């Protein structure tokens, strides 16, 4: 069980997403990877408390050595910057580690 928390601060051509991962479920997490799809042709262009893949429309997003671990019940946070073009949709599904996620 996981939940994501999607914050967005938005301009003219580039937006901010920072991104919380709940651990919602009752086992601890050692490493973790979360993916979604952007839904409106956005591309990353800078990460930070992570590490971040895209391809296509397709986005990885991998921890960072210091935020790996998440106990039962905490978060961890990461953000990425991206350009966007014409409208700039939030991704509607995420996954961590498999796992279907809910939104906050």
């Amino acid at each position: 069980g996981c939940q994501v928390l999607w914050g967005v601060n938005q301009w003219n051509t580039g937006f901010t997403a920072n991104v919380t991962v709940q651990n919602t479920s009752s086992a601890p997490v050692q490493g973790w990877t979360l993916t979604f799809s952007f839904p409106s042709g956005q591309q990353v262009t800078q990460a930070w408390s992570s590490t971040v893949t895209q391809s296509g429309s397709a986005v990885t997003v991998q921890n960072a050595p210091w935020n790996g671990s998440i106990p039962a019940g905490g978060t961890a946070q990461f953000g990425f910057n991206g350009s966007w073009t014409g409208t700039n949709a939030a991704p509607t599904a995420f996954s961590l580690n498999g796992t279907p996620c809910t939104v906050g």
